[PDB]
């Protein structure tokens, strides 16, 4: 009944970007520039690359910032794959309206092949899901989109897994349902042919030996059209971890609303939200719940984040707690377009890894492509402690603060905190 | 394929027990629930069913000496009237927990009046909680009020009377079967209820009856679960189809408000409630006032529940839940009166129906323990409705409803859900 294990030296590292002027006294990780040259580097055969959009240079931008040299060594290096042998195959979201594509033509004249995916045809959502594949070994999977302020002026988290060979070929079979979909007149299958099938879920998650000792690990995936048999749908793998916490669960993410967004009539969406609720309530669960908060932050958030803060109770042992991460900005920095913010997301408990591609809101799970990677681990010093630790770091940190925080206090726009 | 309608010239009446003290400057032609009680008994010819608690209607029942016992014991007295008069008086009553004198059923069996016990916490680890009387198969009583001189004058209580209704006194009767059949030595519940329990006048097909000479949609929902015929529409499906279908606004006065399967270990969320009404004020912009009692008996756990709910209101959204503690003031003297000075009202009204029930609104009440809730619709300006609703906005506005930021110390009796 259980499948085969993986028998490759599976090894995972934990990625940031930490934005320029961000600064965490006596804390380190390489960074998603320094993993990213490194992959690009050693890929001999192929590279799988899902991608929401393409802002590699300040010519994209329309932009003269310094900071935007890593992005464009990245673009450089990128250029370079095909002409040396490299198969790269880049799955895009199609863009809501007109938008030159400077970085996809660069790159289809080096040789690569490029596919828009419309899933605002297939699915009213858009592909969002951000991961890299390299040589069918090696794996990128987080919040860091191709984009150079990615790098150098939002804040980031995602894994490398290498040498895990069973694995990226497991993560290559989601990146095939988004090629197949980028073909001129492709429809959703009402059945995905086999070759999208997959043995490692939720219920029988692969075998591998990580960093040296067992771990069970798996890959979920979003939206429910593109999920073929045996493949976890990501809600169902986050909502499993948050249903088997015993002790705490600590969740960082950019945006969390338990809602389906921009919908007419508006929806409501508590999925996640009576997660968390019967997580405190039923087992004691401590909740910690860190979301970002910018300009362009939606918000309604406020409301529901302060009716989730209420659930403080200590005859019950109710105990969830909400702050908001802010990424300060000086004047050069707030010129420059959609940055100084946090996109990670993630969930760690005292138990389980859950590292995601996708913001905490209903479109997310049930129209927008995503993806997630899942561990459990028997035993300390493993992934699991690695990003507790980080959570942490960034929970203590003078940029996170209490919803009753003044705005005009915490060095950024904030859309989510009050005058008072 | 609807039911037959009724051709009786149905009148309903709200009554209330206003405790003494309680005033409402030029609010009251609402008849007592004593004086109801009284002209019910005193033209009975025929049958009484009481579905009913416990029984505490006299001083000696209490351990008092209150003079405000007098209209308990005069209800006592005529109900021992009406045996020896050839009325087939039936009382179902709750089991108690422990060993406990029952004087009051003692003086009524003497008098010829038939008194069954029914263990509903052997049948489905509940309690027997409604509260109604039928009389002569045309006139019933359902609402707060339970057997106890405390409920005409030192407790506050919502019910109504519908008189010249026998179609719908019939269809209560039905409920009372099932209570009187469990009440009976060896009593199990039958795997199914026989026909004879069954009722055509349900959610999806209500009776039509003449209620104050205009056209009217009624029915009677019933819990728990076990004790559902064939037809019988759920308590707790007739009030979400309630809240499910209020356009402008839901206005809820109910003594507990626990969204928990209450006094469960492990500790159980129940958030069938919680969710319809964060939907109804999310998707539709519906306007939520919850009015809870509070006493120095209520379960502190409800204070983050009711802030959690309150917490969500904001302009953009149109997301508008208020919610205020009404509290019974008690001097030292009223403090003496065991479990009395406190609301027991348990009720819903929206812009287009009525909800009267005898269950507070927790898990138990819709899983194991008995109720019973009427359910009208009336199209036109006024009726039912409107005077419902103007009892609730008579409570919500008084000096005696407190937004839960209000100090313990300053609404005029203990209240365990106000920080202070
Ligand atoms: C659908 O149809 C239903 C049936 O018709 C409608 O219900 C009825 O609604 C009517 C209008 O509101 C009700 O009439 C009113 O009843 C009021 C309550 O009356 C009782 O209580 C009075 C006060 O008792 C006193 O209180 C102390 C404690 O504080 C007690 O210890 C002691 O009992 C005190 O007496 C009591 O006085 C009254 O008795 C009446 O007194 C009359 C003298 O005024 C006498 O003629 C007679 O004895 C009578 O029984 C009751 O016991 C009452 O306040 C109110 O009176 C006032 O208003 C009228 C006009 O509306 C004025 O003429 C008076 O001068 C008063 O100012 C009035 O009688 C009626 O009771 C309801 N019917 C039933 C069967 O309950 C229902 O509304 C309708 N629905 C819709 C949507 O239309
Ligand atoms: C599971 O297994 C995996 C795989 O083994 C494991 O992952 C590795 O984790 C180890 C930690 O245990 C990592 O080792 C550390 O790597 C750090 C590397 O950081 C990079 O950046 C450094 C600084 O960068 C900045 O500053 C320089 C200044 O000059 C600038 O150029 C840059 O632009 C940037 O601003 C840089 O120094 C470093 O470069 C060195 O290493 C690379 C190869 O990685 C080499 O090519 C270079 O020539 C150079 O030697 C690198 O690019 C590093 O900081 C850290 O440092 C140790 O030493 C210092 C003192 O010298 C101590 O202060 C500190 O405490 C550290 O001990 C250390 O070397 C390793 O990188 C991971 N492996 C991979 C492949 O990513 C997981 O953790 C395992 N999980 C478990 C066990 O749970
Ligand atoms: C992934 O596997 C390669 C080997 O296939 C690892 O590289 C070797 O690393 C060890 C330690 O530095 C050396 O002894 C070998 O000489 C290296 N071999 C080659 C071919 O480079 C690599 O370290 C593994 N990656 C991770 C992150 O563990
Ligand atoms: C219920 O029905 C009875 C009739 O069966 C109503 O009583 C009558 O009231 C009217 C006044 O409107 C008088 O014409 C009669 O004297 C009464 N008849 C009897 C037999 O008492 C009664 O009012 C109806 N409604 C209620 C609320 O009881
Ligand atoms: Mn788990
Ligand atoms: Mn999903
Ligand atoms: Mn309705
Ligand atoms: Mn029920």
């Amino acid at each position: 009944q259980r499948p085969a294990p993986c028998y490759d030296p599976c090894e995972a590292v934990l990625v940031e970007s930490i934005p320029e002027g961000l600064d965490f006294p006596n804390a380190g990780n390489p960074s998603t520039s320094q993993a990213w040259l490194g992959l690009l580097a050693g890929a001999h055969s192929s590279l799988d690359i899902a991608s929401f959009y393409w802002t590699l240079t300040n010519n994209d931008t329309h932009t003269q910032e310094p900071s935007a040299q890593q992005g464009e060594e990245v673009l450089r290096q990128l250029q370079t794959l095909a002409p040396k042998g490299v198969n790269v195959r880049i799955a895009v979201s199609k863009p809501s309206g007109p938008q030159p594509q400077a970085d996809l033509q660069a790159l289809l004249q080096s040789g690569a092949q490029v596919r828009m995916v419309d899933m605002q045809k297939l699915t009213h959502g858009v592909l969002h899901t951000k991961f890299w594949v390299v040589d069918q070994t090696h794996f990128y999977l987080g919040s860091a989109n191709m984009d150079w302020r990615s790098l150098t002026q939002v804040k980031e988290l995602g894994v490398v897994m290498y040498n895990c060979s069973c694995l990226a070929r497991d993560l290559t079979k989601i990146f095939e349902a988004y090629w197949f979909l980028g073909q001129a007149g492709s429809s959703i299958p009402s059945t995905w042919p086999r070759f999208y099938d997959t043995r490692y879920n939720q219920e029988t998650p692969m075998e591998i030996c990580l960093n040296g000792t067992p771990a069970l690990a798996y890959l979920a995936s979003a939206p429910p059209p593109l999920c073929p048999s045996g493949r976890t749908p990501d809600l169902k793998a986050l909502l499993n971890v948050v249903d088997n916490a015993r002790s705490f669960i600590y969740v960082a993410v950019m945006n969390y609303l338990p809602t389906l967004e921009f919908s007419h009539p508006h929806r409501f969406w508590p999925a996640i939200d009576d997660g968390l609720r019967r997580a405190t309530y039923e087992r004691g669960v401590k909740v910690r719940l860190l979301i970002s908060c910018w300009g362009h932050s939606e918000p309604s958030m406020r409301a529901f984040l302060l009716s989730l803060a209420a659930l403080r109770d200590n005859h019950t042992h109710s105990d969830i707690q909400v702050k908001l991460f802010v990424v300060p900005a000086d004047e050069a920095q707030a010129r420059i377009p959609y940055a100084r913010v946090n996109h990670n997301k993630y969930m760690v408990t005292e138990r389980a890894t859950y590292i995601g591609t996708s913001n905490w809101s209903g479109n997310y799970f049930t129209e927008t492509a995503g993806t997630s990677l899942l561990v459990t681990q028997n035993g300390r010093g493993g992934l699991r402690s690695q990003l507790e630790a980080i959570f942490l770091r960034d929970w203590d940190s003078p940029y996170s603060h209490d919803l009753d925080t003044s705005a005009d206090s915490v060095g950024n726009a904030c859309r989510l905190l009050a005058a008072q």
